[PDB]
């Protein structure tokens, strides 16, 4: 199945944390990486008092259960030093969020897919078309189309 996985960061040298995680993205079993994004340099979403975020998207060819794989994105998280502060959407070294696990719909108490706010964030969005024009989401929206509706506005490279 292809995952579909948003990378950010904007903690101790996000080029550097977005580099590490590709890497340790492709030495998760079962797996491998099928085509990474552009990195964007992007505002904050939320509390202010933070850097600016890398943002990027990959997609990874899987046979791990989502909950499998969510354990060896938590893993990687952890392996480079993420954090979880006590506010809502505060920085991170790294932040490795499953978009869409091919067409599936999850929602469980770990785990929500697809992402619950994705199609609020051209930070997202715009990493993800770039990897995959063609989307549709399992709702039968096309990522396309989403883009057309929102019109966010387009992204700075990093
Ligand atoms: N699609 C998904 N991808 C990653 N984590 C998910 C997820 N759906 C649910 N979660 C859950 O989200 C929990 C909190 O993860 P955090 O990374 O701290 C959220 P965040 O990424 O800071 O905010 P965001 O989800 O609004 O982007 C995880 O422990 C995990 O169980
Ligand atoms: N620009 C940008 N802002 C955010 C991001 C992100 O990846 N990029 N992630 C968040 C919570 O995970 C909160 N805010
Ligand atoms: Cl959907
Ligand atoms: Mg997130
Ligand atoms: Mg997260």
């Amino acid at each position: 199945t292809v995952a579909y996985i948003a990378i950010g960061s904007n903690l101790a040298s996000p080029l550097e944390q977005v580099n590490a995680a590709l890497k340790a993205l492709g030495d998760i079993p079962e797996s491998h990486i099928l085509t990474v994004s552009s990195f964007y340099r992007t505002p904050p979403l939320g509390p202010q008092d933070q850097p600016d975020y890398l943002n990027a998207a990959v997609a990874l060819e899987t046979s791990l259960a989502p909950e499998e794989l969510l354990n060896h994105t938590q893993r990687i998280e952890l392996q480079q030093g993420a954090v979880r502060k006590a506010e809502r959407w505060g920085p991170r070294t790294l932040d490795l969020d499953i978009m869409l696990f091919g067409n599936e719909v999850i929602n469980t108490e770990r785990l929500t897919v697809p992402h619950y706010d994705m199609k609020n964030r051209g930070f997202m969005l715009w990493p993800l078309f770039e990897i995959a024009p063609e989307l549709v989401f399992p709702d039968g929206e096309m990522l396309r189309q989403i883009l057309h509706t929102r019109a966010f506005d387009k992204l700075n490279k990093w």
